């Protein structure tokens, strides 16, 4: 599913870092905002669950979960360099959502 693939992308980032790198932040936020706009939100709990499972840096999980919370709040979110969330990733997620 789109949500599972989204979590995979995030899992392929530098999950070990306490403070996510700029590319990772921009890309993680992009993924979250995009899926939420598509009607398939990624809840902060599905994020935390994933973070605990794969054993990411808990501080990293906290950040990704906090971004998913801002997205889920319905408010706008600042994404510094949005281009890092590639067209490949976007079209892949769009494809998975539509096939459901």
């Amino acid at each position: 599913t789109a949500i599972e693939k989204a979590l995979d992308f995030i899992g392929g980032m530098n999950t070990s870092a306490s403070v996510p790198h700029s590319m990772d932040e921009s890309t993680a936020k992009g993924i979250l905002k995009y899926l939420h706009d598509l009607g398939v939100p990624v809840s902060p709990e599905v994020v935390v669950a994933r973070g605990e499972q794969e054993g990411w840096n808990p501080e990293f999980t906290k950040k990704v979960a906090g971004w998913a919370e801002k997205v889920a709040s319905g408010n706008r979110i600042l994404i510094k360099n949005p281009e890092y969330f590639s067209t490949y990733m976007q079209e892949q997620l769009k494809e998975l959502v539509l096939e459901h």
